[PDB]
């Protein structure tokens, strides 16, 4: 269960980045994060083809938010179980119908 | 459409200036101010794919009137995937529902 | 309907010092201090439109003599939608109510 | 009852500048306030003429600070009682013992 | 005494990365994330000292891997003073227990 | 008088060598760690002024020897105005009482 991130500087562009991802692909968004100096990610799981496309969509999809800039991007195709207890790449109550359709 | 609008400003007055515009401009409702670090802070509207976009564009005309503000990046989503309402702050909370109960 | 003016400084000592000079310079009551990171914080006051413009002018003009005081925007809504009291940090609170009343 | 503020970069001069302030004559030091980009306040209360004493002293200690800075400072003498309630210059239960011993002058 | 390995990177998917790398390349704990502000976030992993080696070499390695990565900077303490835990967030805690378990050494 | 010792550094792996340093150098106690953001983190240790001197030296050291640490400032206080405990985050913790008895 692969996990996706697209990290952008501001919001607008993570938003787009967002509905991107689980519009092109079966994946679950399961959260974002900000680390200062206006760096937000967000996160999305899935199977890894899916993860994959998501991501790619995500980042094609940036480009047409006014102002909008990918800073960084990633995929991991099996995160050690261990980050799901430290990093927050980790499922919630609140997203778990979503989880479903996958 | 339910279209979500967003400008995010640097400086906080600007933002304030936008949302104020955006929901002047059109029938859309102002839901969420989020600040991400830095002096980057976004104000988010929801409504009518149409509306949304007369908003955003009366949001930007009026941030042009602040002394020192500045735009720095919006967008329109036409038709928010509904996962986006779980995670990110785009939806109505129970704040602004008591706004929409007056009516 | 009842203004809304703010100053955004860069430095905390320069905001006390232009939220000071705004509630002294009019009949205005001071509702918010908003931090949104990078030193860059605002005051808000809501009051008559003419007293927050002398306020905000008031407020803008003794941050200039501030050792260190940096005035970043400043901005004054005549009319502000109802919307945005549910949202951003510009309402009155029950904490300020008691300078509410002595505006008027 | 005066509010005296120095803001510095970096939290071992906002430290220094706290100490030499409450030293250098009777006000209480009630808070510090951090607003990012590293700029960090302290703030004291007392009588105007004591305040001043105190943001003075605080001003010089800190130039000995290896790598602080001050950034800005200022004093209020008599700031609106609106202040209070909205930005943080409240004195504290836990300082009221150091607010008894202020000197003030009628 | 168990070693603490530390990788601080300036963005967050280059964090997650460097914490896979870690715990994938040896017998580790990935016991904390830590955000300082300005973009700089740091894992912070535990156990034999040999083995926090090659997991620090390994997160450091695999961010060359992250589009967009950057390391900003990395550090290993082989004996940590026992005063450290109770200030610093490097502790392993319960969360993370079933993973100190099979730790080698 | 417990004097005050303070390492900011930039970045988080420098703060956890600076205070191991200190700890590691003479008889302090850790009793904080401090986040003002842009990167510049505090630690803070307490004992006796001399005890402190040699820590704070030693973790000064060892900071710049850390892959990409840098020592922002340093600062001693030898006696600190009792004011300051009771609002700055550098007073002892029942969490480090332990160690204070060892001083
Ligand atoms: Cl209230």
């Amino acid at each position: 269960i692969a996990v996706g991130m697209i990290e952008t500087l501001g919001f607008p562009a993570v938003v787009e980045a967002a509905d991107a991802m689980v519009k092109a692909a079966r994946v679950t968004l399961v959260g974002y994060e900000k680390i200062g100096s206006g760096r937000v990610t967000v996160i999305v799981r899935g199977d890894v083809s899916e993860v994959q496309a998501s991501v790619a969509a995500g980042v094609e999809n940036v480009k047409r938010v006014n102002g909008g800039q990918v800073l960084s991007t990633h995929i991991i195709a099996r995160p050690h179980e261990n980050l799901e207890y430290v990093l927050p790449i980790r499922y919630t109550e609140a997203v778990e119908q979503f989880r479903e359709l996958e």
